[PDB]
């Protein structure tokens, strides 16, 4: 069943598995993967017929996480051509900016439509077309005026996806991705957590950044499991659990902000019966280990941390299902497809508990950054990757992230890990929301401060603060500044960045 193209996976999971549930919107439609399939070859088809779509063409995405978007990115895919999601958010500005940068050829929506970015199009004299889906006896219908598929052979080097980063310690960098890096990565994370054809989830990320793309969406698909939607498009807290038991879900996967808003759910809301999970899985920040504590005690489940990033089409490391070994708090796990090594700054490998640079390399890397000579230069060596993060290896080969190299508090020759002063505030009776950050200071060059959000109902000070980090922390770790604030900023990846925070307290 496995290929090293998505597109080819795919088609052998439809053959497989063609009467299964593939994909539902939550109250609205339920696709099986043989209705999905064929409803992706025909968009393909028109793509390329009559929207003039050629091999390596870019097309641009922007939609809230809805059956056209997941039809229309694999239809783009098939069609040779590369998949641009956008945020559905962004300014005409960003849109004129992304579309340009991207060298979209075609800008699809809803036929709702999206206003910015069709204002950006026009500007940029690109076309636009919406997709609709109406009923299970029409194929999905295009804008554009009237087999051209079948034809079509995906190649592993295709491009399949262009995305930018996060933007945390850098301006976001442009990264293509190819039916390979998608296929290698797909295969990976069906592996780790066995994903089967009875597994089941809902989406609670957004489908243009890859943690809900590729470990949602396109890893449930490729093992012939079944994803769900939100009716209304994105993550609800007050939805997720009636999606969750009504769809038969078996897993879901989220980053640390949106666990702690089911969490804060269950608080006020606890469901009457919850559904037995096989896992739960966390990734793209650091999951304090008491965070990774409520959940289970909450939900029932193991929860399982993974390391991530763009570069890597998603995962690097994961924490194994508990049948293959245990799930340590702190750790993000063991590499999965990939090799992965801890480097020092002369690129020597260290031994075990020794910190560096985490560098991989694998099918699932990027080749590289587009037009950025220089990026490529000094982040790629021999295949290697230079990731940016500094971690270590333990004895039983877990990884442990220490943090960003320009992220870290270097405080008069002594670095701190903001990640370690994150996880301890988090433990704090009276907090619901907490982050640290470095701040430049005239003695030690930098110092550490943080910023915390009280739980609703309580005070708390910074002493009362500071004091809680003494009796945790060693003394130079203890922020010496604590913020406190009733929200922080985050992405729409659900990321806090420290750069903003900190800025925005100074
Ligand atoms: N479980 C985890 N714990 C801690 N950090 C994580 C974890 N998973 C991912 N990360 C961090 O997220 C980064 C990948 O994030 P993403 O690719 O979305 O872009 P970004 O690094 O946030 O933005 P930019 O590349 O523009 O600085 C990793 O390099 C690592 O720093
Ligand atoms: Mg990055």
């Amino acid at each position: 069943m496995d290929s090293d193209t998505l597109s080819g996976l795919l088609e052998n999971v439809a053959k497989k598995f063609p009467d299964r549930r593939a994909l539902s919107v939550s109250g609205k439609f339920n696709l099986t993967h043989a209705r999905l399939h064929d409803l992706i070859e025909r968009a393909a088809s028109r793509l390329v017929s009559d929207a003039g779509i050629k091999p390596g063409d870019v097309v641009a995405l922007t939609f809230p996480n809805t059956v056209e978007f997941v039809i229309m990115f694999l239809a783009v895919i098939r069609a040779r051509a590369t998949a641009a999601p956008l945020n559905a958010a962004y300014t005409a500005e960003e849109f004129e900016f992304y579309l340009s940068d991207s060298d979209s050829k075609l800008l699809l929506t809803s036929k709702e439509g999206n206003a910015p970015a069709q204002e950006a199009a026009s500007k940029l004299k690109i076309s636009h077309v919406t997709a609709t889906l109406l009923d299970a006896g029409s194929d999905l219908v295009l804008s554009v005026a009237d087999d051209s598929a079948t034809e079509l052979v995906n190649h592993p080097d295709d491009g399949a996806l262009f995305l930018h980063t996060s933007g945390t310690t850098s301006r976001p960098k442009g990264v293509p991705l190819t039916q390979l890096n998608l296929a290698s990565s797909v295969k990976n994370i069906k592996a780790v957590y066995k994903l089967t054809e009875s597994d089941s989830t809902v989406i609670v990320l957004p489908l243009f950044h890859v943690h809900g793309l590729l470990a949602g969406l396109l890893s449930s698909l490729g093992a012939g499991a079944a994803v769900t939607l939100p009716a209304a498009g994105r993550f609800s807290a007050t939805t997720f659990w009636p999606d969750m038991k009504k769809y038969n879900a078996t897993w879901y996967t989220a980053v640390p902000t949106i666990h702690q808003i089911i969490l804060d759910r269950h608080a006020s809301h606890p469901e009457t019966e919850y559904p037995k999970l096989r896992f739960i899985r966390s990734c793209s920040a650091s999951l304090a280990p008491v965070i990774l504590s409520r959940l289970e005690e909450a939900f029932g489940a193991p929860v399982l941390e993974a390391y991530a990033m763009t570069e890597a089409t998603h995962l690097m490391s994961s924490n194994p299902l508990p049948e293959e070994g245990p799930h340590k708090p702190g750790s993000v796990g063991k590499p999965v497809g990939q090799e992965m090594a801890i480097l020092n700054e002369k690129g020597e490998i260290q031994e075990p508990n020794n910190k560096g640079e985490v560098c991989i390399r694998g099918p699932n890397v990027t080749k590289g950054y587009k037009n950025n000579p220089e990026a490529n230069k000094a982040g790629f060596e021999f295949g290697w990757f230079h990731t940016g993060d500094i971690g270590y290896f333990d004895t039983d080969g877990y990884l442990h992230l220490v943090g960003r190299i320009k992220e870290l508090i270097n405080r008069g020759g002594e670095k701190i890990s903001p990640i370690e002063v994150d996880a301890v505030l988090l433990t704090h009776p009276d907090v619901s929301q907490g982050v640290a950050f470095g701040v430049p200071d005239e003695k030690y060059g930098e110092e550490i401060n943080c910023a915390v959000i009280p739980r609703e109902g309580t005070t708390v000070t910074e002493e009362d603060i500071k004091a809680f980090c003494k009796k945790n922390l060693a003394a130079f770790k203890v922020p010496k500044r604590v913020f406190i604030t009733d929200n922080l900023p985050k992405t729409a990846s659900g990321k806090i960045q420290r750069r903003i925070v900190a800025q925005h307290f100074l």
